[PDB]
């Protein structure tokens, strides 16, 4: 009946809160933005790095569910901020887990991991299933791999109720800049608004990612909390690989001016996973989840968001 | 040739320093205690958690080799100090790597990892080789798995010269208390000296570990520095599994007096790897290394160290 979402003012957070409120769940959300407000959410000021405040907030609210979304979410920025990505993602998670363990709460925690935990996938391994070797290629990936490992250990050592996800690329209106669909859509609309030369600036167009709309993601998170098996890991993904080139092409075909493409070398990463496509069989079998929103719709709605801003 | 050993005043460090000085390597060593001192080592005061002081030391010395041993080495203690084990092992390592990166030094770094990175190994996987998946069971294991992943990433992203070890249990005279062969030997000699009732307090006797004498370990580290392949991971182990029961029985057979055995529940860990036995084939093939000192001899010399004060 009672859910706590850390990082509720983030991209996924707002959609998740909306989704839970519609399932008649009482929603509490935490953020560092002491002015942030969300419809039907009790908002709580919390820095996930303040271990004693994490333990106070969780002790006060006594949630039945925690969806732990507070994190440094950028792969790109983890190269520059390796330690900060690790302190926030690993230690923030530990503070949450230790709060529950200490309060001895009857609570299920969903920890949010990443397809970056897999990293380099052997061609024979794709689409990747949950038993696949973890070979992270980015510092972010190392942080999420550590979160997952600790999740499993807390289940084993302390009898806790934790489910870890490995979420693949998630997209939709409201995602911050620094992520590919936002970075591209934003330039396109600026070009339409004659605020930028008709030339779009891009990074690596050869990468392949598995994209799912944030609205489908939060349904999967809800369903996992309800039907998932304690201590299991679940891929949350569409099972379809799209080249970044084709994400760009889909977006450009929706623009109402002709647009040239140009390499921006500051968008390249020191090392990157060339391809990530996941198997969602475990998730589908456990929950009856299916993605519903096609990539084309997601991308169009992102363009619409910038256009109406 | 100049070598820098971090954590030089630790168990492995003192032996490694002695070994390197015998190879006509100029040895510089770091420790947090300013009242240390080692034959033929230039001692430097350094806390590995001080990123700017780490850079300064590495900038000053301009070493050809760094043997990075500074760490929180206890698996037992990692359950109580999860964040400290993480900050020291992962961030300490990042400080070293970034210092070398910044100074653009022509330097090979040996990062020291652990069989705890493997964790739970399937019977068909034993003895484990370096491509086995990582399924750590202890927070310590997560910290070392992260060190290894990051070492591989710095090679790939930045073109650095780094070799990572996965070292299995290492033993010998001078190891601190809190590790099994020391905890057992100390009590036996205290019992011989009539300082303790003839009952030894012990933890889990059913665990299996792969033991190698520290004098052999440091030869492996030296040889890897010379002959190892950049970006490769090497198990450093004997390939022989010994039950802790049998470790104890070997020690009791060497004692003066009949000694009974009793469980001390405080020696039990929340969750533990039942069995770790490694393949040393990659190391032997690359370097010609072989373990020379039998387990019985290591255990004997440990007892002698307590008996001789
Ligand atoms: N020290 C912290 N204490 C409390 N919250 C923190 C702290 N550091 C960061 N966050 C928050 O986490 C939220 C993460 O949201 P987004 O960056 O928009 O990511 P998204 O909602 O797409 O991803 C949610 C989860 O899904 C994963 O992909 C990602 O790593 C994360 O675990 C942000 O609002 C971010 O908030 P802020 O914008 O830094 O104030
Ligand atoms: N923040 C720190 N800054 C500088 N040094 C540090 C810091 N934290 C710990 N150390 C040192 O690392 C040394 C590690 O030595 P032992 O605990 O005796 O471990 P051992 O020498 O058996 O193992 C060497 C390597 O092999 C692995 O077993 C272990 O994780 C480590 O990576 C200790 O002298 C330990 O010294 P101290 O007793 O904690 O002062
Ligand atoms: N951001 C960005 N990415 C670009 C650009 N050009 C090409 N790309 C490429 O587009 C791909 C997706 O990058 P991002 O959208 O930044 O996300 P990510 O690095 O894959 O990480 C996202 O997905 C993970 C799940 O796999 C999430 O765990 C993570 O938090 C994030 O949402 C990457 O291969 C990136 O190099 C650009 O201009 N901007
Ligand atoms: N310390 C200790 N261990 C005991 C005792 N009784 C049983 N044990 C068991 O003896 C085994 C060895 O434990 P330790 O000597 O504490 O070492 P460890 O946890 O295996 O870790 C050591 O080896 C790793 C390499 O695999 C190293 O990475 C790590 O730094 C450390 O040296 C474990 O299964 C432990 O539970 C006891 O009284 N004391």
């Amino acid at each position: 009946m009672r859910a706590l979402i850390t990082g509720v003012a983030g991209f996924v957070g707002k959609y998740l809160a909306n989704h839970l409120t519609e399932q008649n769940v009482e929603v509490f959300g935490t953020s560092r933005n002491n002015e942030a407000k969300l419809p039907n959410v009790e908002m709580i000021s919390l820095d996930i790095m303040d271990s004693q405040r994490v333990k106070k907030v969780i002790s006060d609210i006594k949630p039945d569910y925690i969806f732990h979304l507070a994190a440094k979410s950028s792969v790109k920025d983890s190269w520059l901020n390796k330690k900060g990505t690790f302190s926030t993602n690993v230690f923030g998670t530990l503070h949450v887990l230790d709060a529950v363990r200490d309060s001895n709460l009857d609570c299920r925690i969903l920890t949010i991991g990443s397809s970056e935990e897999y990293g380099m996938i052997l061609p024979e391994e794709s689409p990747v299933s949950e038993e696949n070797q973890l070979r992270p290629m980015s510092p972010y990936g190392v942080s999420k791999a550590s979160v997952g490992m600790l999740a499993r250990q807390y289940v084993k050592a302390y009898g806790m109720d934790i489910i870890h996800t490995r979420t693949f690329n998630h997209i939709g209106p409201g995602q911050s800049l620094g992520f590919v669909t936002q970075d591209f859509a934003k330039q396109i609309v600026d070009i339409e608004m004659e605020k930028q030369e008709p030339i779009i600036k891009v990074g690596n167009l050869e990468a392949v990612r598995d994209f799912t709309d944030v609205r489908d993601i939060v349904q999967a998170y809800w369903l996992l909390s309800q039907y998932g098996k304690t201590g299991d890991v679940y891929n949350v993904c569409s099972g379809i690989g799209t080249r970044i080139q084709d994400v760009l092409d889909l977006l450009l075909a929706m623009a109402n001016v002709k647009i040239d493409t140009e390499l921006n070398p500051l968008q390249l990463r020191p090392s990157e996973v060339p391809t990530l496509i996941g198997s969602n069989k475990r998730l589908k079998d456990s929950t009856g989840w299916k993605p519903r929103i096609p990539l084309e719709k997601s991308l169009f709605e992102i363009l619409q968001s910038y256009r109406q801003a």
